[PDB]
């Protein structure tokens, strides 16, 4: 549902950040295309 | 090759790779911060 | 700045120090000499 | 007399040439204008 969506989509968002803060990339890069899917998921699943 | 041309594009990059993170450009974020890393030894070694 | 970079400045520079020395033009000669021997150093970090 | 910068002329042009066969400049510069003046005096006493 838009709610897990909207739930899972601010997950990924807080680790993304917390990688890259870390400079962690790649999983920053890896977490950062998940969110390039659930986006979508969600504006269809709307 | 001297310690102040590396402290220099070490320095810039240091700003580059935090400005693609900025943008979610890893990758590029993570190639420029190995860059860094090797530069810095370098630098070490220029002294 | 790799190994291959500075391996070619690195046995560039040893011929014209060389080129010097043989015109008599010491001091560059040893300037050269001496930038040589970071640039070695450097290269093994490169490494 | 000029046997003798003849002699003195030579004899540093091996050292010159030694040194900086070993790479031993300065040494090579100082020797090299020491046969500067010799050249010199040589041409002069002659």
């Amino acid at each position: 549902s838009p709610k897990a969506l909207q739930q899972k989509i601010h997950e990924l968002e807080g680790l993304m950040m917390q990688h890259a803060q870390n400079l962690e990339f790649e999983e920053a890069a890896q977490i950062r295309d998940q969110l390039h899917q659930l986006r979508e998921l969600f504006i269809a699943a709307s």
